[PDB]
């Protein structure tokens, strides 16, 4: 579009700057510049798609708790941050349980390879060992899970997005949520879909024993239950984008807490809902493709304690402090680890 | 890898105009831009990957002329514009071949699905009507074709990379080639893959006869013979690839005519050759986001006659101008549509 236009005027010979001192007043481009270089800078600011600025009346953490207070249809978006006091084992590394998982299943090329459903099919036995090390009521849910239950109790959490699959999220008890990745918390056939509950395969997980499907003959292969983890490939479930339409015209505030938004779906929510809405960050590094109005950067546990202790109340009856102020906005807690 | 670098910063407070001094000296960036939004502009300068930028000394057509005569490993990419007088059925519009085809065959849904190697299995029938009405010795190459051609007789083409399936390459006589989206040169079968020339199926697609595979079994369905014709999904041919590592390192000049590089791989050769190397662009229309030393716009046919005019010698003898100049390097002709 801006592209044509630039291509009409290249037609007539226009002066680019002619165009940049509209563009770009109060701005006066260097004389060394090539004029298709400053054509190329024209379309560019044409095309860039109007990203949310930050709003500059909410800065500071006394102003994140007013907002926490204050607002009640909060959307929380969150990453491996949120669990990694939960003493998870890490699977996505070839050195993790992926390690454990080479030496009895040394079919196994990747630690992707008991993610892909292609593999499955082949082997389902070693994911089944996998989903016993991380099956929910084996792990405590961190203070993080907990902040995020209370609000949902008290009617504020409009939504919980997550990139996890620990289903902490259950286990917390957290009900108005959406894991992005998949979950535990049910489980289908491959073949004839049938769901069951997270209940359903527990037992049969726990004594290593592949769960069948009652529906489908004994005499079937791939009857096999398979919690609803997106595998390789597979789409993102029909839950998430409906939620979306919905959620984008109505939250009056959004949190991210963990993540560091750059693998898809969860990565566009912030760029695409209102700007006016508040945008807070909670991360052990800062997310400088994105316009937050308040960074709490440091460890989520660390910055999620000291947010309870100050908006009090049954907040506060969760807790179990020093910090680096660089304005406008930006506050370095403990775990600021940026790796 | 600069975004970390930003991040960093990010943790001790710098004042990006600090870096920015640096990164843009002889350009200060006015006052009311977001602390971010010049950290973003940071990650931008230090992320922009080396694009060629315009040789100073090569502008004028004179200029283009010398380089013609000079050089000796020339590849010249092509795409609809060299055969726009060529008289050639149009076939992607929907309104085009595809009309004359949706009345014999009612189950076409687009003109893209002829193209569709799916839809083909199930009726090829359409197809292979098309493939009558374009097929090689039908029509008369256009003066480009001829121009490519003669080059190659001189030995002076290196290669010509086209978009383009109208084969008029080969009736136009050039060897040097290499057909991006395929062709009809050959002909494979979908199974058993025996290769045959153009010529062993022309009688066979002149008599409104699916052209079958002399190996496999008359008692096969998809025995059908294929012109190598790139259909959806398919990949590129393996001759592509091999062909640029080597041509890369080894172009003195690349000459663009016809085509609005937007579609690859042909596209991305330009950004990919030796900045060094000179660039001419002959086409309908301006194309911003590339860098070209000499722009001969208008209608191609036009300008090769004008440079066949100028090269004289056997070039001359293929013949059958006005220009406006726009500096330091732009030529507009008669057919210039910038549409
Ligand atoms: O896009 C810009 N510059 C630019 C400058 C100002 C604003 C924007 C912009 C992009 N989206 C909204 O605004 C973009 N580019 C750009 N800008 C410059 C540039 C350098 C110094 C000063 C200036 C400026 F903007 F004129 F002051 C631009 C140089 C080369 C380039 N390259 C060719 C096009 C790209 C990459
Ligand atoms: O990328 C730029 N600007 C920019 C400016 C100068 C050079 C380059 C550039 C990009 N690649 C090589 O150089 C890019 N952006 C940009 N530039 C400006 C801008 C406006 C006026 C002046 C200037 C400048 F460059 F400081 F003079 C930048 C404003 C907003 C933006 N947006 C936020 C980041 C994008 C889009
Ligand atoms: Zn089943
Ligand atoms: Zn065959």
């Amino acid at each position: 579009g801006p592209y044509t236009f630039v291509q009409q005027h290249l037609m007539i010979g226009t002066d680019p700057r002619t165009i940049l001192k509209d563009l770009l007043p109060e701005t006066i481009p260097p004389p060394e510049l090539d004029d298709m270089t400053l054509w190329q800078i024209v379309i560019n600011i044409l095309s860039e798609p109007p990203k949310r600025k930050k709003r500059k009346d909410i800065n500071t953490i006394e102003d994140a708790v007013k907002l926490l207070q204050e607002c009640k249809k909060i959307i929380v978006l969150t990453g491996a941050g949120v669990s990694v006091s939960c003493g998870i084992p890490d699977f996505r590394s070839r050195d993790g349980i992926y390690a454990r998982l080479a030496v009895d299943f040394p079919d196994l090329p990747d630690p992707q390879a008991m993610f892909d459903i292609e593999y499955f099919r082949k082997d389902p036995r070693p994911f089944f060992k996998f989903a016993k090390e991380i099956y929910p009521g084996q792990f405590q849910p961190s203070l993080c899970h907990k902040f995020i239950a209370l609000s949902d109790k008290e009617g504020k959490l409009l939504r919980n997005y997550t990139q996890n699959i620990d289903t902490l999220e259950q286990v917390a008890g957290i009900q108005r949520i959406i894991q992005c990745h998949g979950s535990f918390a049910t489980a289908s056939c491959l073949i004839c879909k049938y769901k069951v509950d997270c209940e359903a395969v527990r037992g049969d997980i726990f004594n290593q024993v592949v769960p069948r499907c009652p529906r489908c003959p004994a005499d079937e292969p791939l009857a096999i239950m398979k919690p609803e983890i997106v595998f390789f490939g597979e789409n993102l479930p029909e839950q998430f984008h409906r939620a979306m339409k919905y959620d984008k015209d109505e939250v009056d505030l959004l949190i991210v807490i963990g993540s560091s938004l750059k693998v898809r779906p969860v990565a566009l929510i912030p760029s695409s809902i209102p700007h006016e809405v508040p945008q807070i960050l909670i991360n052990r590094e800062p997310l400088p493709h994105l316009h937050f109005d308040v960074e709490l950067l440091g460890d989520c546990d660390v910055i999620i304690n000291e947010l309870c202790h100050r908006l009090g109340g049954e907040y506060a009856k969760l807790c179990c402090s020093q910090y680096l102020f660089l304005p406008p906005n930006r506050y370095i807690f403990h775990g600021a680890e940026v790796y």
